[PDB]
């Protein structure tokens, strides 16, 4: 099912999670050859999350489901959000600017802590 396909997309973002804070560490202690290893594992995690989210969002239109278009309109627009700041912190890292790289790397954090909620309810929804 669509609800249990979204579960599915639900556990490849928390693997992104998990690799994302180690990452964070790695960075920390300056193990740069770590840290290109995590963001290259980071972007195939992002995007297969994306394609996975793009064919729930697919098929809660082709099921009418309208809440569940809504809110996963709503979700996908972030979650480009937070992709566009991922794909910044890799511009930072290849440039070696530390201060970019941190600065995108706490945003990225925000941006995916505000969309919480709403990933809460779109399991609800569907
Ligand atoms: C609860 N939930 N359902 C879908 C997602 C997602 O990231 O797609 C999430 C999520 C996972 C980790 C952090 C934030 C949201």
């Amino acid at each position: 099912s669509v609800k249990s396909e979204y579960a599915e997309a639900a556990a490849v973002g928390q693997e992104a999670v998990a690799v994302f804070n180690t990452m964070k560490a790695a960075f920390q202690n300056g193990d740069k050859e770590a840290v290109a290893q995590y963001l290259a594992r980071l972007a195939s995690l992002y995007t297969r999350h994306e394609e996975l989210l793009n064919r729930i969002l697919e098929k809660a239109r082709r099921e009418g489901n309208k809440e569940a278009v809504t809110l996963m309109n709503e979700f996908t627009a972030t979650f480009q959000t937070g992709k566009s700041i991922f794909n910044a912190m890799v511009a930072a890292f290849k440039n070696g600017d530390d201060d970019s790289f941190e600065s995108y790397l706490q945003a990225l954090e925000k941006v995916t802590a505000k969309g919480e909620t709403l990933a809460d309810q779109i399991a609800k929804a569907l």
